[PDB]
């Protein structure tokens, strides 16, 4: 039930404490992860790093994605509405078909 931290996260453990309510998924390593199509709606992802990472079709919408990193992230078809981007690196990241309504900017 702890959320792995300092170390590069299993998607599928993260599947399966998100399924079990977990939404505390702060400062985790998802670099070049392969999250396709995953629901990540409503996760805390606050200082997160996503470089490189597979978010193609993502649901995001509602995310804190404060103060994440996400450089060359694939977001295409990604819906970040409503998602909290204050101080997050979009630097490189596809955005393709990608819902950006609401989400929140500095």
């Amino acid at each position: 039930g702890l959320v792995p931290r300092g170390s590069h996260m299993d998607v599928e453990k993260l599947r399966q404490l998100y399924a079990a309510g977990e939404r505390d998924f702060s400062i985790v390593d998802l670099r070049g992860a392969v999250l396709e199509n995953i629901n990540l709606s409503g996760a805390i992802l606050h200082g997160a790093m996503l470089d490189e990472a597979n978010l193609q079709q993502a649901n995001l919408s509602r995310a804190d994605l404060s103060g994440a990193t996400l450089n060359g992230a694939d977001l295409r078809g990604a819906n970040l509405s409503k998602a909290d981007l204050s101080d997050a690196i979009l630097d490189n990241a596809i955005l393709e078909g990608a819902i950006l309504d609401e989400a929140v900017l500095n």
